[PDB]
């Protein structure tokens, strides 16, 4: 009683982008206040927390592209 | 009885930008005010805590293009 | 009962990124005001904490184009 | 009864990046002003703390590009 | 036909300020920013300009009282 | 015809300050960003021009107080 | 036709300040960013141009009091 498994995946897959210009992209923020009042803070495992913050990203890819691909054969006899 | 087990996955995969010119990209924030009185933190196992921050990016790839891939070949008898 | 396992991943990928020029990138903070009280913090195991921050990144590569590829055979008789 | 085990990852990748200038990019931060008041720290097995921090980088890569990868077979009987 | 004129400003005038005490004064400012493109200027007779400024005074005086008196004959015959 | 004028100002004001005490002062500023952009200035007579400033005063007196006082007799016969 | 004249201005003024104690002043500036641009400048006459300044005065006196007083006589016949 055998078992044969056979994956073959093929990906010919394509993920393009032309552009001419990106040009004037102006960021101007004008100030924040923020506050935050915590007693206590337990964090435990797996965690990201951002606790009072004041931010400004900019952020201007020449085209921005992104593939992802998982495969996974799990096998239990 | 046999187990036969092929893997075989190809992967001609493109991820591609063109771009003429990024030019003109201001980026000009004016002043925060942030305030966070925390008494106690315990953090464990896996963290990241950004705590109380002001703060810029400019981040201005020439394209920024990525690409993941995971394989997992599990086998349990 | 024989266990034949064969593993071939091929991987012809490729990410790619023409840029004519980058040119102007301006980023001109106005100053920040930040104020973290904390009285106890115990950090455990793994942990990355930025915590009372006021900071300026202005990353700006000639193309950044990242690839990450994470095969993975566990086998348990 | 035997167990043959192949492993034959072939990766033939190319990440890649042409750029013609990148040209002006000045990066022009108004001063700061951070205040911390901990009491008691005690970090434990792996951290990393950037406390209290006012800080600057201007990382200009000529292309920056980076590729990862992690092969792995473990193997239990 | 005689003229006469006799100017007697008899003044008992008081200006007062008792105080216990003034204490705690924060003055806390988170920064700016400001821009001014003038072409042309031409100031003439009196003139005072604060052109394109940021600042912060802070000024406790231990009572600040002030009195103004301007006494004026003017006489033509 | 005689003109007799008679100027006789008696003045016995007084200007007054009583304090304890002016103890906590704190003037903390963030930084500031400004940019002026004049081509021509002609200033002529009386001028005071603070052009492009950044700037903190924390004026503390003891008490400022101030009095002023003009008199002034002008005849034409 | 006599023209008498008789100019008396008594003054017997007071400008005063008691002060137990003046005692912390903190005055802690964090740094900034000026930036001028002028081409051509012509002042005449009278001027202060205080142009492309960032300045920080701390100026504590133990009771600053002040008293001003002109007195001006002027006649034509």
């Amino acid at each position: 009683g055998s078992v044969q498994i056979v994956y073959k995946p093929v990906d010919l897959s394509k993920v393009t982008s032309k552009c001419g210009s990106l040009g004037n992209i102006h960021h101007k923020p004008g100030g924040g206040q923020v506050e935050v009042k915590s007693e206590k803070l337990d964090f435990k495992d797996r965690v990201q927390s951002k606790i009072g913050s004041l931010d400004n990203i900019t952020h201007v890819p020449g085209g921005g592209n992104k593939k992802i691909e998982t495969h996974k054969l799990t096998f239990r006899e």
